[PDB]
């Protein structure tokens, strides 16, 4: 076997098509479900899995309760076959925390996974399910990384960690790891303000990470990452299209190199795909919470500070709960173009539906086709009523 | 590995004996089972599964309240190992769809799931677990196909799709596919005047589809693919033994070019073998309802519009529910002969048993025997009381 | 891969170890456990597996009610892991039918299952997962088979069969098959006047079978089968050690060419190891019904009409239930000699314990020691009023 | 395959990061997990596995009562995947019996369980999964092993065995296996006065088993094993860091070969690493009862009866209930040295909550960095009131 490299463009967007799905909390309201929350998507060469952080406990089990906590011993990184909901009986575990990333470099998967108190987290780092090496907190204060996939390069992976605050400036790292071990890390450059939860895709420019503010700026930082020199570059998605939530309504003029301002202290995970006229852009529908979710086709967003939506495709309605997005793709696909994908994190339970105690999320996934399909709607479907 | 190339005759067809029966309603009362309908069989180079669309919820979960709906976004083509239940944690989900095909080229597998809302609908085709083309609603009335497997030659998999009124005139379509790109398609032509749900089996001669007229006929329309040719002819099973569901009585005189009339509007899945002498109809006993099942042997029923039959074997009791039925084979097992294999669906649950909320099947299956076999019985066996 | 051969010995049998025990009632009482009876083990050169035929519903399922019932279209021969529990999850069907044998020829494995009513049985033999030839009733009641694994021998698996009255005169025939195809049958010959159920195993001398008169006879028959020339030849065992079940008391002259008398029309499944000076016999420890069991090493006890115990071991007390038992071996184990080993069901629930409305049972099984092991009991384990 | 060598030194222990963890207990409230005691891990070449001795019930079984009893026949050695719990539906039965050892020899497992009654136990050796061997008790007193993983050098594996009193001078045996054939096995010599429940690793200097001495002493009994020439040696720790529980506190001055005095006839199964300045010891941080587990760094420890710690770690806290730990390590894994690594069992239920009428645990089980890694603690998590 060989180390992937990105010798390859995305395929052109016009439209979205389904790929995945688990009905996750459907099953779950009687199955062996594990609760979990922040999924996400990731291919292995002969095999695409779903990801999540389970919280250790079924969602009919007593444990649920309580689930909306972030951080406790009880978590790990999971993967479970692609559309098959995450249960007792089917669901792997790749490493135990509550802050995750994975990804295969064509010969083996990486899978990293931070566990630990507020001030004394460290990270894990196992490749070929071995753990290989380790990183220790530098900012003592929640140490924590992308919550979805990596993306390699001739078997160099990046991943970007933020230690520090949520709510200030705090210590962005970017690791390069091949086989697991670290090659090189560098402080975070450029004009992204505050880095978090970066949703990452590679293809033959570069990698490609699209994050979330959550300290001052409703628009996405993004970081751009060169995965051979191992340096990178930062700043914000230009356009008025705002892709972070809670969000001010889309202004006429955009920011480039700070915050577009109106929100703090807050946001969710996101991603976008940049690539000129071939750029999408998701969020979620509303403005105040997450619900609902879109694609906007939005041209030269990463740049232009004018640019708005000339497409768009509704993947689930404002009725709905939504949660974190982020990108994946399969690079080890037949053909000469890297098809776009990503998936959308479906939150049930606190703190929206608090008539249960429990939090736990299905996942909605998609890919690109150069077709323009008919579009649907895909909510997470459980009855919260048949759980109390 | 190689394309499959279809180079064997039927064998001669004397009985059929049992050949799996996953006894899903059974076991689903105390275990983990999903709800499922439009079942079917299909054989890969190593191994025979079984197949269908989940409703995405066990029979015991309140989610399968409801579950007689047809098109839901909760709903996915499933597999699961021959005879064993389709249970949560032994399905494997093959794409997200409410109709759907699939078949096994000799190298890889294609499946194809259509979704979305009856004026947008759109299918996926997969090959080998991977999305590879798509195809938009082209007359944007619920686009649909077989709900049985498909069949291949040299790497070439037709499939027959329809689009439009499922009671008057629609656009039916036959695709081409290799690995899982479209190599073209054509319009229906024949004298068959509605198509719906083929089931397909292929030998030396092409492959042979027997469908649904759901529109003005009770005979089946009757399609038959040139797989190297890549074209097709159609007609009706010229027999006056009638094998749609519901239908009027047997005439003496069949039709070999237009519906025969008496009930419209409605039917059933089903298939038949069309082998000269060696032909078998597949058809419901009562003539009213979706109940009991039987084979009939019909000499040259395709051609013959006085044939009636000179054997036969009851697979299903009338007292017993039975439902969609469709063929398959195993197209490499050893020999100098493909064996003819067919799948009744068993449904249970609404609308005729209203007493539970919910609407599955089990799946029974048989292939034929050279030598002339003692004949059994097979019903579903579940004890609707007991779900109450 | 080869054919395997019967090339050695039987190892010396100076004791017995524990080798399997599924403990499937005592977990079944809170878990998706298969209702079963009629249970074996079989070994492919790769794996051991535990065999049984389900009833189609777990034990805590209501439709466990009635499982008392012998033959009905919801039985299958299933296969699971050794010393695992039959579980709707991890069982595999092998084949649909109500009486069942299996083995595996060193290429792939033979499954042979019985399905029908009482005057229309069929048996349809299964080679590498596939069906491959079937067979008719003869008798037009009750077509049946061993109930444990057959044995083969440069790919010739013999099978014996047994069609008609169970309480008189009835027609068995010995069968030899090759990858599933039927090589010839014989009529059975010898002084044998009655044969049901035979376990076998098999050594460089030839295939060796004891059975269960059902009839008159509280001795075991025995077949004995050169695999070669596929002659078989029959009488019973000498020995007054009886060990059928029920029956009468140990005489000191058994019978070696007629049944002896007492018990009348009922009998247990059984077996032996038949090997000079190494013989060994198993049986229920009571006389009057399926409890208790033992093994008793009864020197030349084939043609010995006097010959009595030397040395013994109790596999279950007779305080507990048994039921069936049967030979197997690895015949793919390293060594210079098969070690001996057999399975005890042990049956609970009706007709002995009738508080509960289901018949199931568990399964422990031993291999031969050169060693003198010390001896424990090994009963089922389950409490019958957790049932309740 | 080649046979693995023992051909490196210990990783430089620096201090521990969390490896795996599998919330047993809180998913048991509400899935089918088998209740167990006793567990441990265990390295194939490619893959890591969960082991431990089942009780043959799930948790919320009604067979769980009762569970805190040590030896009954519907135990078994089972394993499963890495940081899942063990279920019926993905446990794997090694063999049958009420204690074990298991271990790979860089081509197969060897795997051993004894069963039987106190005084007629007996030992059956397992190897690439088919028994092999078979030793009987030689004091007729309760014949036992290890409860953790055993360790090989050029395909010899020794394995420690006690057989008589557990308050008193036994007979303790050193066997070697290669390919779980009997090569040797010789009676325990050296300094020990009392020997259980071994904890071995191995590296290029030999194999080391840190034990427990249940008689008088609360230092642990050391025997280092030379595999080549199949000899061995014992002692104790001579620190004054005393490791056993329930102990005495620790003093100033240690035994080297004798026990240190002040508890009886109590004990339980630990471990540790020694390895000159590289050294550390576990212990649960009571000195009464089984709570709490830290590492402590002690130099020279096995050497220094003045030792005392300069590092140490929590891995438990003393609120949280602990029991018996054990090392492994991944002999497999990539790099130039051995990294170690430990289990611990984290009990629930009886004696100490005897609410509940059953006794289970989880796994907790972490391994060396080379970093000075910020420390969690590490608790079962599950609530015991929800079992009520
Ligand atoms: C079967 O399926 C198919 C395939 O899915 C369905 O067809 C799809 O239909 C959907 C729904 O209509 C479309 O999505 C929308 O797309 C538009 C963009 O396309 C329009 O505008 C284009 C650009 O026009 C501008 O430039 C051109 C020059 O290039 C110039 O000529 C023009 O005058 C103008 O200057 C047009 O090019 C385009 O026309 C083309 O396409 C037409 C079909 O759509 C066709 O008919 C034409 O002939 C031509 O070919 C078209 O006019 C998006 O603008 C829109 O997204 C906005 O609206 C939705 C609500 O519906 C909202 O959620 C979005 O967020 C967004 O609106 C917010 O953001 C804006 C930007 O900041 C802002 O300006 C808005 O005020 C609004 O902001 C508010 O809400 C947000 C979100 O909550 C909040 O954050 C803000 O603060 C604020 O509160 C949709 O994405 C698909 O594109 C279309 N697909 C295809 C292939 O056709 C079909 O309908 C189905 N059939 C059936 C029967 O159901
Ligand atoms: C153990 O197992 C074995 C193996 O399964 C069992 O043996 C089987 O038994 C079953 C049940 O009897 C048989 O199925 C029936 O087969 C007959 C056809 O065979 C008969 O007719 C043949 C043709 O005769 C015609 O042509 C010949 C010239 O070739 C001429 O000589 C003759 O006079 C006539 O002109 C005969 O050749 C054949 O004889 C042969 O076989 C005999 C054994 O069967 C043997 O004894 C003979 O010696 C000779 O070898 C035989 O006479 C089918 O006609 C029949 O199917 C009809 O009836 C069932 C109800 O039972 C119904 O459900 C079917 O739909 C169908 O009847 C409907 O359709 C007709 C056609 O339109 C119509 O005319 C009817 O009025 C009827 O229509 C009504 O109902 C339908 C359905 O609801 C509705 O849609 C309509 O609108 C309307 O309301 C059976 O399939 C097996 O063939 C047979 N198998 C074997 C190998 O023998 C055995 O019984 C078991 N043993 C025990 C102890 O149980
Ligand atoms: C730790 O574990 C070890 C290993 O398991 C335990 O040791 C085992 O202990 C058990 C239980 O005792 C033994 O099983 C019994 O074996 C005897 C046979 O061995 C005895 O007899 C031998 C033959 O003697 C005859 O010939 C010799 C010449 O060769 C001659 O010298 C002699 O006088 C006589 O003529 C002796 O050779 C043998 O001695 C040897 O072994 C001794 C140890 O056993 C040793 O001490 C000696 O020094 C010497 O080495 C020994 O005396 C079986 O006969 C017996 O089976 C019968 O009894 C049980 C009930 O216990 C019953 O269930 C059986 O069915 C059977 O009895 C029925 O059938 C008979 C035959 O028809 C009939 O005659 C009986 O009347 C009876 O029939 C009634 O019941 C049946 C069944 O319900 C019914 O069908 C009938 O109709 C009727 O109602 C046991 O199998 C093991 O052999 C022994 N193993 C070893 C390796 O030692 C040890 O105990 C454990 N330790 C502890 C502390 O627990
Ligand atoms: C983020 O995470 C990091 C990483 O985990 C955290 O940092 C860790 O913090 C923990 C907790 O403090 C440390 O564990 C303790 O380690 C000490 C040993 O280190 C101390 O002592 C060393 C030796 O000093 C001696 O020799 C030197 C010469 O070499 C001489 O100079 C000195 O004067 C003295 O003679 C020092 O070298 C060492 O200093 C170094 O490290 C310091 C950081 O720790 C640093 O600040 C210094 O600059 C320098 O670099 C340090 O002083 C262990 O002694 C201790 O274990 C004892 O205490 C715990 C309770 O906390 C107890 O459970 C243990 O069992 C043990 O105490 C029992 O046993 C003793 C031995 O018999 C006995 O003497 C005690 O009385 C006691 O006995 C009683 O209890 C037991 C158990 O129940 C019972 O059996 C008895 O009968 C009796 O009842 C801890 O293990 C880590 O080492 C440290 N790790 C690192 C890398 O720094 C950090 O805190 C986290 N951050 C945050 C914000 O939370
Ligand atoms: C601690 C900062 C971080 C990013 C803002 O908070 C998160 C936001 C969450 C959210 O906004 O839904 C859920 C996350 N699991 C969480 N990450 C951790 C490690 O707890
Ligand atoms: C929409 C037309 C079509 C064919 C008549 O209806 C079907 C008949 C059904 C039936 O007659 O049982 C069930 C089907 N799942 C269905 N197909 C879809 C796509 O909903
Ligand atoms: C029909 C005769 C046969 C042998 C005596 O009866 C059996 C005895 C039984 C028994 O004595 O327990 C159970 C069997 N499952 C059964 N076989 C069949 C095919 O029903
Ligand atoms: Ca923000
Ligand atoms: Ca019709
Ligand atoms: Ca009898
Ligand atoms: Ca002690």
């Amino acid at each position: 076997r060989n180390f992937n490299n990105l010798t390859k463009g995305l395929c052109t967007i016009n439209s979205w098509h389904i790929y995945g799905k688990d009905n996750a909390v459907r099953i779950g309201e009687s199955s062996d479900v594990l609760v979990t929350r922040e999924p996400y998507v990731s291919c292995d060469p002969d095999e695409c899995r779903f990801y999540a952080l389970s919280q250790g406990t079924t969602i009919r089990g007593k444990h649920s309760n309580g689930t909306i906590h972030d951080r406790s011993q009880y978590r790990a990184l999971i993967s479970w076959p692609l559309s098959s909901p995450p249960t007792v009986y089917n669901s792997r575990v790749e490493c135990i925390g509550w802050s995750s990333t994975s990804c295969h470099d064509g010969k083996s998967r990486m899978s990293i996974c931070i566990s630990g108190p507020n001030n004394n987290a460290s990270a894990v780092v196992w490749y070929n399910r071995r753990p290989v090496a380790e990183i220790n907190t530098w900012a003592r204060n929640i140490l924590r990384t992308q919550e979805s996939e990596c993306v390699c390069h001739n078997g160099v992976c990046p991943v970007v960690f933020t230690d520090g605050s949520a709510t200030g400036p705090a210590d962005t790292r970017i690791y390069y790891f091949k086989e697991g071990k670290i090659l090189k890390w560098e402080s975070l450059t450029g004009t992204a303000k505050h880095i978090e939860e970066c949703s990452c895709y590679g293809e033959r420019t570069g990698i490609t990470c699209t994050c979330r503010d959550n300290w001052q700026g409703s628009n996405r930082p993004v970081i751009q990452i060169d995965p051979v020199a191992m340096t990178h570059t930062s700043q914000y998605i230009c356009s008025p299209v705002l892709t972070d939530n809670p969000r001010p309504n889309d202004p006429n003029i955009g920011k480039c190199n700070d915050p577009y301002p109106g929100n703090n202290n807050n946001g969710v995970k996101g991603f976008s795909y940049l690539d000129g006229a071939n750029t999408w852009l998701g969020r979620t529908i509303s403005t105040a919470s997450r619900s609902g979710y879109e694609m906007l086709k939005v041209p030269n967003a990463l740049t232009d500070d004018r640019s708005k939506p000339i497409q768009g495709q509704t993947i689930v309605l404002n009725a709905d709960w939504s949660g974190y997005s982020g990108s994946f793709m399969d690079y080890w696909a037949e053909g000469d173009c890297y098809r776009a994908c990503f998936y959308v994190e479906l939150i049930r339970g606190r703190p929206k539906e608090d008539k249960v105690w429990w939090t736990s999320n299905s996942i909605v996934s998609m890919c690109s086709s150069t077709e323009f399909l008919g579009q649907w709607n895909w909510p997470d479907g459980a009855k919260i009523e048949y759980f109390l």
